[PDB]
């Protein structure tokens, strides 16, 4: 997260860290046994780390659970990043409490202007690399479709939306990928891609979760 602020320990209870000997992507807990993340975060040997703040120290409240299966959307296209969504089933159910909780799926899509909270342990610098120990947060509004398509001509599909600041300086970044974009208590987006991080006129692009509610429900019900 570039230009954000320290969230505060366990203030984003649905935030997950995908770990394979190091943090590589974020995710969101949607029920006791399922996490939603980005398809491009797919890899084998995934350990889901819940209740985290400092990802380098065991401070208490952490739950490390191996993924039993990762379901990448069948129509995910790695070249266009269309359908960049993945479901991860936990080997065992997470113990839900004050510091580990699930986020609700949306019943409708969010409109332009809606303010959302984006979080993660990704890169904090526009130029260069600096990964934080603790969870960073950022409040950003959903941009209009016209502004989004003007920023990324021919690259925005109906399954994507832009959120952020055209002036640059505040954005999600590499490492935040797969993480949550929560608006009015509903998971509306998944950190997906962008051109650089926090660059002028290059806002972040996110997977439009409202287009996948039926798919998520049908897939979870059959696995
Ligand atoms: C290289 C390319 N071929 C494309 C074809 C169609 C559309 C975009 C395309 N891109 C750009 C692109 C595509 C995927 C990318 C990317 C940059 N950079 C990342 C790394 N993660 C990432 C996450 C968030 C942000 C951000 N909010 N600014 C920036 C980058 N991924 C996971
Ligand atoms: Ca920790």
């Amino acid at each position: 997260i570039v230009g954000g602020y320290t969230c505060g320990a366990n203030t984003v209870p649905y935030q997950v860290s995908l770990n394979s000997g190091y943090h590589f992507c974020g995710g969101s807990l949607i029920n006791s046994q399922w996490v939603v993340s980005a398809a491009h975060c797919y890899k084998s040997g995934i350990q889901v780390r819940l209740g985290e703040d400092n990802i380098n120290v065991v401070e208490g409240n952490e739950q490390f659970i191996s993924a039993s299966k990762s379901i990448v959307h069948p129509s995910y296209n790695s070249n266009t990043l269309n359908n960049d969504i993945m479901l991860i089933k936990l080997k065992s159910a997470a113990s839900l409490n004050s510091r580990v909780a699930s986020i609700s799926l949306p019943t409708s899509c969010a409109s332009a202007g809606t303010q959302c909270l984006i979080s993660g342990w990704g890169n904090t610098k526009s130029s260069g690399t600096s990964y934080p120990d603790v969870l960073k947060c950022l409040k950003a509004p959903i941009l209009s479709d016209s502004s989004c398509k003007s920023a990324y001509p021919g690259q925005i599909t109906s399954n994507m939306f832009c959120a952020g600041y055209l002036e640059g300086g505040k954005d999600s970044c590499q490492g935040d990928s797969g993480g949550p974009v929560v608006c009015s208590g509903k998971l509306q987006g998944i950190v997906s891609w962008g051109s650089g991080c926090a660059q002028k006129n290059k806002p972040g692009v996110y997977t439009k979760v409202c287009n996948y509610v039926s798919w998520i429900k049908q897939t979870i019900a059959s696995n």
